[PDB]
């Protein structure tokens, strides 16, 4: 646009009310929009004399040209430099100080509530808290003294941008829409980089960030962006001037952003010994900051946040994969390159172009391969990277340390770097850092690893916002928090179960089944009867029934071995719950039962799958939730073959299924002292992480009402003290989950021909998940009766089991 540049910045220096074009402004933002007026620089960046008091310029004469004063005005003022109580009235650093608790707000007259100050950092891995120690007293101290995980979750992509905005709004990529550093709207038919105007466009950015959730709640907020040409020292004493402000017009919630250490771990690699130099300065500013915070009388009044976007790995030019060395057609597709892959049709006008023949020449094509192509859907749903139509439908998950590149040519005409990041947000290279220091924070305490998208809504409750509805679960970090802490309710059940009893008689079936079972006693007689009326249903349901919350309908079956929540909808569970002891044995498919299905006589032939559906269907066979391997006892092993634990699997997952069941249940009970286990189908043909409704299934197994799942769950839970069996458990629990995409060939695991004791585990771990990723996909909620507090219960359910090493 054009911009009046001839206007001034008197008096409006980092002013917070931007001004539209074409008059000129003086925000925090004005630089990125080449529309500064005339005397920005002159009036808004003074340098001179520097940022530190020294001996000699205490007691001066106020000279407005200095960058900051050390006048005996400047504490009225707002101005002084950061320094100048230590070297003009005597005073310690911040840093010198001993720690003190903060057991409640001290604040000067005038103060509302305890303002919040983000300070964010680029690239700052989880791992320079403690190996670059030495040279960062400042963010030791609020490390040692506040409350800190030590580490906390990026989001995928591990890119800039997609972090730093789901800090603000506490909702995925695909939900916010900043899907990358770099992306194509097709809609819009536009086009986003870093560089450039179009990002400044308001259509890209999704959600509500905190500074309008606080703004429209009557919260004013400091502007959270910072041209990169203003100096960090300058950054912070703008702050500390806004914090100066009459009480009606200062803001109650600030961030700081530093582009380091990013900007050195890109050109040294993450532990370069260049490294050391912007992280003792990163340091140095913190120190600013507390330095200026104590002399305003506000140290013990702000909380604030050390937070990072993401890590960084070592990645060189010569860790490139090519997808010229694949692709015959490489110029008909366009990528986005990197640490992650991004494929699309180069011309919209080709219609010789085809996913699946792309795909295809990109899978397990050479032996060391360093990245796997994917479909966005059958990505890992805990990535939750495929709802947005910014998300090429091909995608390349790129291993660590590695790039992806189109041509050779791409890397040494458009070596250099030594560091990288955008990898996926379970590597350990990738994760960041989380400090809260203050009032509102815990004191010396340290809290286990969690994401970044349930930060929002602590930053709400220490601003006393409301959030916007956003993809945290509220109440899981209350941990954190001396105070403020959010206490819900759980959600209300919505279906009530149906207890059917013996309604059906044997030949009402006509499902086509059979079973080898007729071998005809009233001690055993009663027993079976207690059985199927619950008398074991302490010992598989631990934690109480799942409640269903939406509309349907469903019955609960019990049986010796195994509970279940059997859908008549969905014609099979929604969920079947079991627990396998320690002591546990594993058995086989006896012979005669290989093919056995048997009617259930409680729930009708109209609400049951049937065996003739899976004969006429050549593609898909048929599985079981609760494993008949895992029975008590011979004749509960029937029990497992009933036709209301049955459901739909294709023979290549069938491999994946049977292991787990024959092999990974008993060897975790061996190791974490008995597990509970609930396993079921998931339904989300749209790839939105939500439970689908019965209109949006795609598939049903040929010929039938019977609707084929997208994937199968399972929720494995023990007690956390190991010496307590799963199932007489006094405290804390631990829970690993995982979502298995239900696929029909095993293409996602290159070593796939070899024995399943090769591979299977390794794609389990690959699509390990949280519990709350199965609740939203299944609209079920677990854990809903235990002796434990109902935070601590939504903490678990956030766990994620990453399967990598130690930090
Ligand atoms: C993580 O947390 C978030 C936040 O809670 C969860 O996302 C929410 O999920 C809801 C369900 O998917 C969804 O609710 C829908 O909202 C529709 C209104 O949408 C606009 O308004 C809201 C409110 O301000 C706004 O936030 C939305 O912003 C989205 O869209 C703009 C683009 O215009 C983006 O800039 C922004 O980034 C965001 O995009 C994301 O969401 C959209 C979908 O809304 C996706 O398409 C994107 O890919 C991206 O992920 C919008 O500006 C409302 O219209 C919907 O109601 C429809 O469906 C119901 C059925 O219940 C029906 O009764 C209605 O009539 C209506 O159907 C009609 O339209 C259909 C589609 O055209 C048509 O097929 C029908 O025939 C009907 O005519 C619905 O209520 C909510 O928008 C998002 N919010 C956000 C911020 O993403 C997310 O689910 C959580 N994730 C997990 C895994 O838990
Ligand atoms: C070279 N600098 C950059 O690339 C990033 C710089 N970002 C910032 O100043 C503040 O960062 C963000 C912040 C700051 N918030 C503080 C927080 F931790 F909550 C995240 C929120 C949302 C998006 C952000 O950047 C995309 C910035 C500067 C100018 C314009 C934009 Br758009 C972004
Ligand atoms: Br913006
Ligand atoms: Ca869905
Ligand atoms: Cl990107
Ligand atoms: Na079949
Ligand atoms: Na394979
Ligand atoms: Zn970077």
């Amino acid at each position: 646009p054009w911009t009046a540049t001839s206007g001034s910045c008197k008096g409006r220096c980092f002013e917070l009310q931007e001004v539209g074009p074409p008059d000129c402004r003086c925000d925090n933002l004005c630089k990125s929009y080449s529309s500064c007026c005339h005397d920005f620089d002159e009036l808004c960046l003074k340098t001179a004399r520097g940022w530190e008091c020294t001996k000699d310029r205490c007691g001066e004469v106020r000279n407005e040209e200095n960058a900051c004063h050390c006048s005996e005005d400047c504490l009225s003022r707002g101005d002084c430099c950061t320094n100048y109580q230590v070297v003009c009235k005597g005073e310690s650093h911040w840093v010198d100080d001993d720690c003190e608790e903060i057991k409640v707000p001290e604040c000067p007259a005038g103060f509302v509530r305890p303002p919040l100050i983000i300070f964010s950092v680029d690239g700052f891995r989880a791992s320079y808290m403690k190996k670059g120690s030495k040279v960062m007293p400042n963010i030791e101290k609020l490390r040692s003294c506040g409350t800190h995980a030590p580490y906390m979750r990026p989001v995928y992509p591990t890119k800039t941008f997609p972090n730093l905005y789901t800090l603000a709004t506490g909702l995925y990529p695909e939900s916010h829409g900043i899907v990358g550093n770099s992306m194509y709207d097709p809609v819009f038919d536009a086009s986003f980089h870093l560089r450039g105007r179009e990002k400044f466009n308001h259509r890209w950015w999704g959600g509500q960030p905190l500074w309008i959730t606080a703004t429209k709640q009557g919260v004013r907020a400091g502007t959270f962006f910072w041209s990169v040409s203003i100096p960090h020292e300058r950054r912070i004493l703008t702050i500390l001037q806004w914090l100066s402000l009459p009480d009606n017009e200062r803001p109650s919630v600030y961030a700081f952003y530093s582009e380091q250490p990013d900007f050195s771990g890109h050109k040294y690699g993450p532990f370069g010994p260049e490294m050391t130099n912007p992280l003792r300065e990163i340091d140095k500013t913190v120190g600013q900051l507390m330095d200026g915070l104590k002399q305003l009388r506000l140290h013990r009044c702000v909380n604030v946040i050390f937070v990072g976007d993401h890590g960084m790995e070592d990645v060189t030019c010569d860790r490139t994969e090519f997808l010229s060395n694949y692709l015959t057609n490489v110029d008909d597709i366009t990528l986005v390159p990197g640490t992650l892959g991004r494929i699309r049709a180069k011309s919209i006008n080709n219609s010789k172009y085809d996913p699946k023949t792309i795909i295809a020449a990109l899978t397990c094509k050479k032996p060391d391969q360093h990245f796997k192509p994917y479909m966005k859907q059958h990505l890992p749903k805990r990535l939750h990277y495929a709802n947005n139509r910014r998300i090429e439908d091909i995608h390349l998950l790129v291993d660590r340390r590695w790039h992806v590149a189109r041509k050779p040519l791409d890397v040494y005409k458009k070596c250099f770097f030594q560091g990288d990041h955008g990898f996926d947000n379970k590597v350990n290279s990738m994760q960041t850092v989380f400090v809260g220091y203050g009032p509102t924070f815990k004191y010396r305490t340290k809290v286990p690893p969690f994401e970044n998208i349930e930060l929002y809504n602590v930053m709400c409750d220490l601003l006393g916002l409301k959030p916007a509805p956003n993809n945290g679960t509220h109440g899981s970090l209350n941990h954190l928090l001396r105070t403020n802490t959010f206490r819900p309710t759980m959600p209300d059940e919505v279906s009530r179960p149906n207890y059917p009893g013996i309604m059906y008689l044997q030949s009402e079936f006509d499902l086509g089944c059979t079973c080898d079972d007729k071998v005809e006693n009233k001690l055993e007689e009663l027993n079976k009867r207690l059985h199927t009326k619950g008398s074991t249903k302490e010992r598989h349901l631990l934690y109480g029934r799942p409640a269903v919350l939406y509309r349907t309908s469903y019955d609960i079956l019990y049986h010796t071995d195994f509970e279940s929540g059997y859908s008549e909808i969905f014609l099979m569970p929604l969920w079947t719950s079991y627990t396998i002891s320690k002591q546990a044995e594993v058995s086989s498919i006896p012979e005669h039962l290989t093919n056995c299905v048997r009617p259930d006589v409680r729930v009708s032939p109209g609400f049951s799958q049937n065996c003739l559906a899976y004969k006429n269907d050549k593609q898909m066979s048929y599985g079981f939730l609760f494993p008949p391997y895992l029975s008590s006892s011979p004749e509960a092993k029937y029990d497992a073959f009933l036709v209301t634990n049955m459901v739909p699997m294709y023979p290549a997952f069938k491999r994946v299924w049977a292991y787990f069941q024959r092999v990974l249940v008993k060897k975790y009970a061996s190791e974490r002292n008995g597990v509970n286990v609930i396993s079921g189908p998931i339904f989300d043909y749209n790839y939105d992480g939500l439970r689908d409704t019965e209109d949006e299934i795609k598939q049903y197994v040929e010929g039938s009402s019977i609707p084929v799942p997208t994937h199968y769950y399972s929720i494995i839970t023990s007690c956390l003290d190991f010496t307590q069996p799963a199932d007489k458990c006094d405290g804390p629990l631990s829970v690993s989950s995982f979502i298995l995409p239900h696929r029909p060939d095993n293409d996602e695991s290159c070593n796939s021909s070899e024995d399943e004791s090769k591979w299977v585990e390794e794609l389990m771990k690959m699509h390990t998940a949280r519990v709350r990723d199965i609740e939203h996909l299944t609209g079920l909620d677990f854990y809903r009766k235990t002796s434990r507090s109902y935070s601590e219960i939504l903490t678990l359910k956030t766990y994620l089991h990453t399967y990598e090493s130690e930090i």
